């Protein structure tokens, strides 16, 4: 007395075609964007690419098996768990990714000197290419016997007439519960994307602090200078003295002409010091007046400069960031509902509709991304605009 199943089938498998169809276009155009622009060719994009593959192997592939699993169709159990179990090695992938270019970032901003001496493109593709095969190891896990293909349904694979060896091809039917639950969700998804969270937060509080301790620098240089302006005794001009420059060394540890910039201000003082300690108090005040246009015409510059450096790694980080929030967004409900399944037996089990609810949600985060480049990050809205108008 329920309404035919290929009414349903047919909304799900439309959508689901849908899903693909923007999945594989978005981010082959993320794929194009990167080969074309050498600008979007560091080693952050090397894993924005290797998270493009993944999603388009989720149209490619992982769409159309969702599609084949819903049908229920008689299989040998080992087939229906590679068709069950190939997103896990995606989305795997895609953790994996997603946590490199948190590290990555952290290392550009925590020592910016020693990044390119330490994340290179070649150590990149290697990183790449090693969690791929992790991610098939993680994700096929139940291949290896943690499944339940020794416990077949019976009753369905008798009713829907399944050969020797076969069964009903179900997601829950084949797939364990506690390997979804334990071993996927909180081992392999939850695990990293709490590690993400920690490490977007140092990559906050890094920029922070630096941003601080330039202003930092920056007062007790005009701070400083009031002193020297106002003082009466020699020592006052001294210890005035003294403090400034160990705030220029400081802020210093065309790039030569930044560093021309601190060799005047840090010579000027030390004329000035020499004053100060002959007893030249009117000379000495006088001299540290000259480190007036050296502030302006150079040390100015620097901060402003490093201001800006550091900002757009905020707004870098927060764009990064929000892939991350949004692919827990797309996969959260998908995890929570194995937990209801798996923890409260009592409970009802999630209806139908809100299953492939989820399911179909989780496939919508393969379409996100390339929005996420185009809204935020200049570099790639520009590179889409020269692909798509040519
Ligand atoms: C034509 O079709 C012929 C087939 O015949 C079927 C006969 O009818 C079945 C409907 O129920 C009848 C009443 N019986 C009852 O017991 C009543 O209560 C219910 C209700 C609904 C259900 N669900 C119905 C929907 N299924 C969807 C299968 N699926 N696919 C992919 C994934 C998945 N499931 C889970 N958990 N994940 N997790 C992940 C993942 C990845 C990363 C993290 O998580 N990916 C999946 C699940 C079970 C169960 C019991
Ligand atoms: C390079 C790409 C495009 C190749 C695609 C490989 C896919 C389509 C192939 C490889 C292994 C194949 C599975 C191997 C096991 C069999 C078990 C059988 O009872 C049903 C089909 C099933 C489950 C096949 C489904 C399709 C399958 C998953
Ligand atoms: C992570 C963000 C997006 C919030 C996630 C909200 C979803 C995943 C939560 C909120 C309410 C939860 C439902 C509340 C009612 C129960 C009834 C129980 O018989 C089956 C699980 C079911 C149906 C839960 C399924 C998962 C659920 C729908
Ligand atoms: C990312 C953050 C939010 C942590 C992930 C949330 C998960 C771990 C939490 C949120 C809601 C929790 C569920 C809330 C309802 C209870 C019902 C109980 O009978 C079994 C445990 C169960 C089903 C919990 C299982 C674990 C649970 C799903
Ligand atoms: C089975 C599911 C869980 C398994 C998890 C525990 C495995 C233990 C450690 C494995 C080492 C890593 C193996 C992957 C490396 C593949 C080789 C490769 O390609 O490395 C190229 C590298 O750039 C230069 O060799
Ligand atoms: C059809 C294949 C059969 C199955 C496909 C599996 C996933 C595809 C794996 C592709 C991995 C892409 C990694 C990548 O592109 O990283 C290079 C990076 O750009 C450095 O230059
Ligand atoms: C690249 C395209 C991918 C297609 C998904 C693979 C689809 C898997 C096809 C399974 C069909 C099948 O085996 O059906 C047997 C049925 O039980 C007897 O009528
Ligand atoms: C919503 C779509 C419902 C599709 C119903 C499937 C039957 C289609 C065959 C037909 O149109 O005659
Ligand atoms: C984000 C986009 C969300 C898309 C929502 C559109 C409808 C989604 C799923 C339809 C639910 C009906 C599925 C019927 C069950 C499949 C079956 O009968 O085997
Ligand atoms: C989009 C292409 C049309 C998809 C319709 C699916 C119907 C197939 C079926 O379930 O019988
Ligand atoms: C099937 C996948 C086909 C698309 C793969 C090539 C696109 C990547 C690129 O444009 O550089
Ligand atoms: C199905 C297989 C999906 C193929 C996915 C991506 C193709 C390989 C990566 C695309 C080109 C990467 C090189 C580059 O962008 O510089
Ligand atoms: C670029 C290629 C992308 C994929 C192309 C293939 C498109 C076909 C999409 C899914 C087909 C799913 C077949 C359904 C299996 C039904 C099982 C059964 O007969 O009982
Ligand atoms: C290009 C692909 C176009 C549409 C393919 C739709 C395939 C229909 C799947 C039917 C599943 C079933 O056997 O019930
Ligand atoms: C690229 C090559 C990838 C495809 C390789 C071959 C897939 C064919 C395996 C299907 C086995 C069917 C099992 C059975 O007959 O019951
Ligand atoms: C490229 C990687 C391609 C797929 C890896 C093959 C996974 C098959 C595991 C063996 C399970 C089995 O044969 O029963
Ligand atoms: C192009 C990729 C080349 C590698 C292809 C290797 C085999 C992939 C399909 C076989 C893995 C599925 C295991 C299920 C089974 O064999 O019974
Ligand atoms: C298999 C060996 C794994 C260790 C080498 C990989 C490097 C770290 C990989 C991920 C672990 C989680 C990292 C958590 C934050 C690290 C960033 C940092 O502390 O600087
Ligand atoms: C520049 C780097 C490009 C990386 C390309 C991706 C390579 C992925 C290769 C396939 C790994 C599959 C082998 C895993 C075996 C264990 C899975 C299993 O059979 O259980
Ligand atoms: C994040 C990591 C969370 C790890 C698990 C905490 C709860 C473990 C479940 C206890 C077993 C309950 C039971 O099934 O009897
Ligand atoms: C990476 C390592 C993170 C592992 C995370 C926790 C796994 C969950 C542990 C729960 C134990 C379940 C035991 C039980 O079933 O009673
Ligand atoms: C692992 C981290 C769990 C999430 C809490 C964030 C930790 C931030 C680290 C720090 O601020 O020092
Ligand atoms: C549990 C949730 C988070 C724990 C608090 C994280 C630490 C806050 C920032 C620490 C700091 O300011 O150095
Ligand atoms: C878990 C929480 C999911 C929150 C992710 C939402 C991203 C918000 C970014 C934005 O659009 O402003
Ligand atoms: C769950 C962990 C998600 C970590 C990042 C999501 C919140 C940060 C954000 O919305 O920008
Ligand atoms: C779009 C929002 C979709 C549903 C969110 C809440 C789902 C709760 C389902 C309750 C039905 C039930 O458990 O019987
Ligand atoms: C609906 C699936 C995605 C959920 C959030 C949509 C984000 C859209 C966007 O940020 O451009
Ligand atoms: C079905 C796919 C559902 C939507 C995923 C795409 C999310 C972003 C699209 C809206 C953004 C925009 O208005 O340009």
């Amino acid at each position: 007395d329920g309404a035919p199943p290929i009414m349903g089938s047919s909304v799900y498998i439309t959508v689901e075609l849908a899903i693909a169809v923007l999945a594989i276009l978005g981010n082959v155009l993320v794929c194009w964007a990167v080969w074309l622009n050498s600008n979007l060719q560091n080693v952050t994009n090397y894993f924005v690419v290797s998270l493009a593959a993944a999603d388009i192997a989720v149209g490619v592939l992982a769409i159309p098996f969702a599609i084949t699993i819903s049908t229920g169709f008689c299989a040998a159990c080992h087939g229906c768990l590679f068709i069950a179990c190939f997103v896990l090695v995606l989305t795997q992938s895609k953790i994996f990714s997603l946590l490199a270019i948190a590290i990555d970032r952290y290392i550009a901003i925590r020592i910016p000197l020693r990044y390119n001496g330490l994340v290179t493109g070649t150590r990149a593709k290697g990183i790449i290419a090693i969690c791929w095969v992790l991610s098939f190891a993680i994700g096929l896990t139940p291949m290896l016997g943690w499944n339940n293909c020794g416990q077949p349904k019976e009753g369905k694979n008798h009713s829907q007439g399944c050969g020797e060896g076969q069964v009903a091809c179900l997601f829950e039917d084949v797939v364990p519960m506690n390997y979804m639950v334990y071993f996927n969700f909180f081992a392999c998804v939850l695990v990293p994307l709490l590690l993400m969270l920690g490490v977007y937060l140092r990559i906050f509080l890094a920029a922070r602090r630096q941003l601080a301790d330039l202003e930092d620098n920056w007062e007790t240089l005009n701070d400083n200078l009031k002193v020297i302006e106002k003082a009466d005794n020699a020592a006052q001009v001294k210890d005035a003295l003294t403090k400034m420059r160990a705030a220029a060394l400081d802020a210093q540890k065309e790039m030569k002409d930044f560093r021309h910039g601190f060799d005047i201000l840090v010579g000027q003082i030390d004329d000035a010091l020499k004053l100060a300690n002959e007893g030249k108090v009117k000379e000495a005040q006088a001299a540290a007046e000259q480190l007036k246009t050296t502030r302006n015409a150079y040390i100015q510059k620097y901060l402003e400069r490093a201001r800006s450096t550091l900002q757009k790694e905020v707004h870098a980080a927060k764009s990064l960031a929000i892939i991350v929030g949004l692919f827990a967004l797309c996969w959260l409900p998908l995890h929570i509902i194995n937990c209801f399944t798996f923890f409260c037996p009592d409970c009802s089990h999630a209806p139908l509709w809100l299953m492939y609810l989820a399911i179909v949600l989780s496939h919508t985060n393969s379409v996100v991304n390339p929005f996420i480049y185009a809204y935020r990050i200049r570099e790639f809205r520009q590179t889409f605009r020269k692909i798509i108008r040519s």
